[PDB]
């Protein structure tokens, strides 16, 4: 019924119904005009000729290693490139946010209600004939069939880029601070009202939980020492709510910021490292400021760890994931003379695309043990038996799975993967090609162009019939990967805007915050600007073991 | 004890303790360097020579009426001036926000906790020797004595600018949507978690209250008709919580967005006008979109009324209050090529300076009745007896009191005025001269320079001894007014940054929102861009009576 169901407006023009069977497109500041915003302005069709494809840019960034070695050592030139990366990626994100799962039009409810995930594309209206608007059949293909035919893993497919379990668990630990779906309300709702990197997974979402976790001395968090090494406090000693099965011992009920981090020993590893890091910074600050009280010590340390996190995510995590030879840079100063909104709202589509289930291996290998999913889940005693040093040594060398390419979702989590498909449909996501156009990509003209092969493409065409009906999430997992890469084109061109915007949109990156006094002086400031994934492990893990997000990296001496 | 108690850092440099008896100033991006950020950079002392005083600028803006008539009719030039007004005023406001009543340093608690009012200046630390830091005596002078000697009204002093009760009640109705002090927690806390113009005083702070107020037909709010004219629904028919004394009839318990708007018939007048305006816009939208449902009709109308409000506040309310001959302009487009944060946090100091108690008259005059404060309070039957048309006619011609100048606070509200002084001290406000320097003003060297006279200045010197100890709020009320103006220098130079930032920092002013489709097409968009205080009354009050914020304005025909 709704005349906008066909998604007629192009180039980010907004569709509005003007009667029962008529629409109008708002082409304001899109660079286009005409009934569907498809006729380019003069300056627009000029930029369209010069603009290189995402695959062309990707090639240049992952080749010519010698040239980039020159660029990386020219500070003014490195700053210029990184500045363009930040601004060009951010422009794809609406800030202030607009639509959500219940609003295909802008409203004050959609803007102010922080319990929603925001939406990069408005949901398909309820009164549309087909799930994707007007194209395709009345029902989408069986999610169970899609899962079994192109998604399930027959044999483990390793990541060509060499991403290890240090990476996989960092990814899950880091993103679980702003990907906290409120399942009481629905998949379109969140419990992370910070909508970004506030480190609530360390300090707790609410003030009540924060105070239960704090020691109220030297600004430190509560802790216990087992075998000479520091671990999170117990549920008994703190009274914070954690999710543990009833058969778990009292001593092993670790209490951390996020309540689900007891699920995996891999998550509790990072929970422990950051806990040590917080208290480490506390003592350093107390050294500089013997006149400070507990409160200022805690708060300043939290700001520093926020800085450390963004520093690490950009210059180590994203750096590895990008595969670029260009040396990325965390420098808030780069945006001081640019137009940029220091705010961010977590998009539902960001949550969906980050469901990197193929990352998980068949077993978790520590020392000479091959723990299964059954053995690994909720077993914190594994962490105490081996210790963090052993965990780092083992996980640095265990490779993770290839996300794109298809048929690599471990069967142990097939229910979670199916849920990602169903909830995607429940939230009325638009098609893959609609999201590709949203992020300046050419739509796929066939299933073969999508997968880059024949066998999986044929299975999908039998299920979907039309390429313009193909769903976003399963496409991301079956998409033809870039040569020797972990991702396809769609994952990067969608993920990058969300990711970089969420990191730089933090208030500590704003000019009024980004100064030494905010972080307790030059010493505290330097902790942020020199932070790295290696230094984090080196300072907080026994023996200062070698670590990296890449199994391919040689360990010296 | 705290080495920063003396407020040593100048020009918005940040003070940090570096030991028990030492401090360091962060002069980053202040334009100054040196131990106290007082030594100008070369480019800084150049700008300092060219920059005219606030009083010089005020003179030029309130004189040369013939020249401004020329400027006002040159669109490109009018746009250029207004752009400079917006950007220069906004630069004085920290966005993202920083300090609050409990944090003299930046912290994540101060940033994320929306229940606080933010602070333009950090509070005086608890362990300081004197209330204002180091200067003055151990105790501030008796608030009751300050109130009676320089604040209380001996005889009504009318506003020279001619502000009427249409103005006074608009001011109280408008600002009560973001000045909602949570007295359960303290004076430093708020219930308006929108921190701006969200019109929660019309639609309710929470979704539950919003739904009780809505009709769920045509996007309209609930209403009743009495004597042919429309009024808000009752508490009985809606079950929303209103604050009424137990002796008020059932029919007279009007239910509106803000729960305290039953207090004054003047407030309920504007509550009624905006209620009619919402439903008026609903029908206009339904005309354009017969295919729209109740929800989209309500939401779009709310966005339009938000636009109308900001339009009216800038081009009528602030226009009158400023006394400028320059024709101000609400145009979000002016900031599209500028650096500006579309967000805002309500400052506690904004709340304090807006306590314009001298505005209130001795009696409220409607027709030939002279209602007292006792008779006027909670008496909605006054509103029904006379009607809105009568209210507008009478209030347009009744003059309000002069805010600055001193000795004009009505004795009926002396308790509220005293509370403003006490709570100001409780929240550990810094001195007047510290706030003047914060907003680029020269400190007052004596009490006589402050008041511009001798009698009140002498009374203050006996109470405070030092001019650098004079408090902010009582200074604002006794300050020497500009010639024939309602305010002194401090009220304008503090109020203007807060005010303009709060209006333009709204998300509907952002590029992604500011387009016809957001407001239901060109028709809805035009409602905003043509809105005025006269057209608001004309469209929603019987007979389309003449109205204005100035008693001096002649009524035609
Ligand atoms: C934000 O949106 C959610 C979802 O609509 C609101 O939660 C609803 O609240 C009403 C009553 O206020 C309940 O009857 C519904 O069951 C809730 N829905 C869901 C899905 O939980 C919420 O009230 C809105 N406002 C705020 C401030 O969160
Ligand atoms: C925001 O700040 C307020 C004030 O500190 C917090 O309210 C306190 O909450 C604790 C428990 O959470 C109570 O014991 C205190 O009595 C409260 N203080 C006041 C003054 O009301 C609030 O919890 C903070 N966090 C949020 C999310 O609002
Ligand atoms: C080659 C010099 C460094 C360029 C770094 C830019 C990397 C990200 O650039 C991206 O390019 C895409 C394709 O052009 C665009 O669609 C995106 O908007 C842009 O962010
Ligand atoms: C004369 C041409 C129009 C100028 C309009 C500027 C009005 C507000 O200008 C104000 O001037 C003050 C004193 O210089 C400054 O302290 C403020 O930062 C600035 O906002
Ligand atoms: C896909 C996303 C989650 C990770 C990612 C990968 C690459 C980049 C680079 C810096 C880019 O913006 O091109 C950013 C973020
Ligand atoms: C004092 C404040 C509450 C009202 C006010 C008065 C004047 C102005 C002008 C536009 C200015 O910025 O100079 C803005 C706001
Ligand atoms: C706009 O799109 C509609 C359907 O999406 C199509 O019928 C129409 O021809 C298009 N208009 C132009 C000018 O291309
Ligand atoms: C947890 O691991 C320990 C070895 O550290 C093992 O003995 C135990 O059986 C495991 N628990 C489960 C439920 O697999
Ligand atoms: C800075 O201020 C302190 C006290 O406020 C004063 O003693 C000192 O001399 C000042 N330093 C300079 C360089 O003016
Ligand atoms: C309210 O006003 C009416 C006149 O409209 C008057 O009769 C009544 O006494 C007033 N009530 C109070 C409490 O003053």
């Amino acid at each position: 019924a709704n005349p906008c169901c066909s998604n007629p407006c192009q180039n980010r023009g907004e569709c509005m119904s003007t009667g029962f069977d008529q629409y109008k497109c708002d082409c304001t500041r899109t660079g286009f005009y005409g009934e569907n915003c498809t006729t380019p302005e003069f300056l627009t069709r000029i930029k369209l000729l010069l603009k290189p494809t995402p695959n062309t840019v990707w090639y240049i960034l992952t080749h010519f290693k010698g040239v980039w070695n020159i660029v990386n050592n020219i500070p003014f030139l490195r700053s210029l490139i990184m500045k363009y990366v930040l601004t060009s990626r951010s422009y794809l994100i609406d800030s202030p946010p607009t639509y959500n799962v219940h609003y295909g039009y802008k409203s004050w409810e959609a803007f102010s209600n922080l319990s929603y995930y925001t939406r990069a594309l408005p949901p398909v209206a309820d009164d549309c004939p087909t799930p994707m608007g007007v194209k395709g059949n009345k029902e989408l293909p069986d999610s169970k069939e899609v899962l079994e035919k192109v998604l399930l893993r027959r044999e483990f497919i390793p990541d060509p880029q060499g991403s290890n379990m240090m990476f996989a668990f960092f990814a899950q630990h880091f993103t679980h601070q702003f990907f906290k779906t409120d399942h009481k309300r629905g998949p379109g709702f969140t419990r992370g009202l910070g909508h970004g990197v506030d480190l609530n997974h360390i300090y707790g979402e609410t003030l009540d939980r924060q105070h239960k976790l704090r020691l109220f001395k030297d600004g430190k968090l509560k802790y216990q020492v087992i075998g000479g090494e520091v671990y999170p406090p117990t549920v008994k000693d703190t009274q914070v709510e954690m999710i543990y099965p009833p058969h778990i011992p009292e001593n092993l009920q670790f209490a951390v910021g996020q309540e689900v981090f007891g699920l995996v020993p891999g998550l509790m590893m990072y929970a422990t490292i950051w806990l040590r890091e917080h208290n480490r910074v506390c003592d350093i600050l107390k050294q500089e400021h013997p006149e400070w009280g507990d409160e200022q010590l805690f708060q300043t340390s939290r700001l520093i760890l926020i800085g450390e996190t963004i520093k690490i995510v950009i210059e180590d995590y994203v750096q590895h994931l990008s595969g670029y030879h260009f040396k990325l840079k965390f420098d808030p100063e780069l945006l001081f003379n640019q137009q940029f909104q220091y705010q961010n709202r977590i998009a539902s589509e960001f949550n969906t695309l980050y469901h990197w289930h193929p990352l998980l291996p068949d077993t978790f290998n520590i020392e000479d043990q091959e723990y299964s999913f059954k053995q690994f889940l909720y077993n914190n005693s594994i962490l105490l038996e081996h210790g963090l040093t052993q965990f780092v040594e083992s996980f640095t060398r265990q490779i993770a799975g290839r996300v794109a390419g298809g048929r690599n979702v471990p069967i142990a989590v097939q229910a979670v993967a199916k849920a990602s498909i169903d909830q995607s449909r429940e939230m009325k996501y638009q098609s893959l090609n609609e999201y590709r156009k949203r992020f300046s990509l050419k739509p796929y003209t066939s299933f073969e162009e999508l997968t880059g092969e024949k066998e999986m493409a044929a299975e999908l065409k039998a299920l979907y019939s039309d390429i313009d009906v193909m769903e976003l999430y399963p496409a991301l997992l079956v998409e033809k990967p870039r040569p020797d890469a972990i991702f396809g084109e769609t994952m990067v061109e969608l993920g990058a805007p969300f990711s970089l915007k969420g990191l730089m949109g933090n208030p500590i990156c704003s000019p009024q915050y980004w100064k030494p006094s905010t972080f307790g002086g030059e010493v505290g400031f330097k902790i942020i600007n020199t932070a790295s994934i290696q230094s984090l492990i080196c300072n907080n893990v026994k023996g200062c073991p070698f670590t990296s997000f890449n199994v391919q990296d040689p360990q010296p001496t």
